[PDB]
């Protein structure tokens, strides 16, 4: 859903020397990706995804020497990688298939790391880091083949349905259950809008009991729809 | 839940060259596991698990020369190496963790096969086969720190609780899918005596449609208390 008119193609255009170009899937993670060190953001989710010569276009707008794209969507690495090919700048693509993943390799950005460096860790993170959601149906809704009834909260493991229920904290749980290992070493939740905070602190309290061992890292996001974003290392 | 009196051990004592001593936890899988190829069945969920000395007096009685022991519960590994380093036999142990693992690895044995043939391939199955279940709160019950209500649906991995729901296809269709990658290529469903046919059917179509490749083997289990039982290779 936009509003009628030209739609925005993305974020402001900022001149730079490295260009971290995200997709968003247009539900409100712009501020979180600029905050995370992106200088381009582009809109997902409208009917055409991003081309490859729009990606071209940003990246040479920015006159940007060198660029990471994360496109945040199985479906743009084709455009992305296309993109990074064309451009005069050096260019690299964090094959991201998710906002979840890409908010993950965001983790490992640093802005004072050589690129290489950067595409090191970040590209490890999407092998090795796994990232998850949990969200609710606002209407009545078909993922993965299941059918999930309106007000329903929805775990999503990679973007694919692992849990839901009409109970919160037992959808977050179950979702937690499978992301956590009595290996795993950090967790990070990342609380949007919408969370309650009896909620989190259960959340908090059943980790801490189940996975004794793991490091649970709490940062406000602010997202709509997304009550939380995970990520385990 | 048993019996007044002397609770039975396990199944009869047969003589046998290579016994395969399956621990039951209690519930109906006798059938199934002497169907494939267990010898000795000893009786698990009593107040105390079998002992090592429970299981040095299957070996001894069964007058085997070779044993396979597959615990199918982490707190009963311990009985089961004490006893194999006991006996004259030459016996070795399945590290199985659970029934689903349990039944995963009977797959594997085959009664013409060596000792060492048969250790090796159900030794890999723990390690490589992803086991799980799909059950029913007969109660109110806890599974890993998360209340369940009465009725309701349960979908297990390694039997950790991962999805629940009223309804039983959401249930089973979210546990699969977190079981199911596009690079599995069999899933074994063996079938219960509570299964609905309806729900079977469904499950497979579902299963058709999202993870085309996989190949689905169906069989008849007739088994208590578990809808279904899962192996993904």
């Amino acid at each position: 859903h936009h509003s009628s008119g030209l739609v925005p193609r993305g974020s402001h255009m900022e001149t730079v020397e490295t260009a971290i170009i995200t997709i968003s899937m247009g539900e409100g993670i712009s501020e979180i990706f600029k905050s995370m060190g992106a200088t381009h953001i582009i809109s997902g989710g409208q009917t055409m995804n991003p081309s490859t010569e729009d990606i071209v276009k940003v990246i040479e707008q920015s006159k940007c020497k060198r660029a990471i794209i994360l496109p945040n969507n199985k479906n743009i690495l084709m455009a992305s990688e296309q993109a990074a090919s064309i451009v005069d700048a050096e260019a690299v693509v964090i094959p991201t298939k998710s906002i979840p993943q890409g908010i993950s390799a965001l983790f490992q950005y640093d802005v004072d790391a050589t690129l290489e460096e950067n595409k090191a860790q970040m590209a490890d993170s999407v092998n090795n880091v796994k990232s998850g959601s949990l969200t609710y149906a606002v209407r009545d809704t078909k993922i993965d083949g299941v059918e999930i009834k309106k007000d329903a909260f929805m775990g999503l493991i990679e973007d694919k349905i692992v849990s839901s229920q009409s109970d919160q904290l037992t959808t977050v749980t179950e979702l937690l259950n499978e992301m956590l290992a009595e290996d795993s070493e950090i967790l990070t939740v990342i609380i949007g809008q919408d969370a309650e905070q009896a909620v989190t602190d259960n959340m908090i309290n059943w980790i801490e009991e189940q996975y004794p061992d793991v490091e649970v890292e709490v940062h406000e996001g602010g997202q709509p729809i997304y009550q939380y974003f995970f990520s385990v290392e």
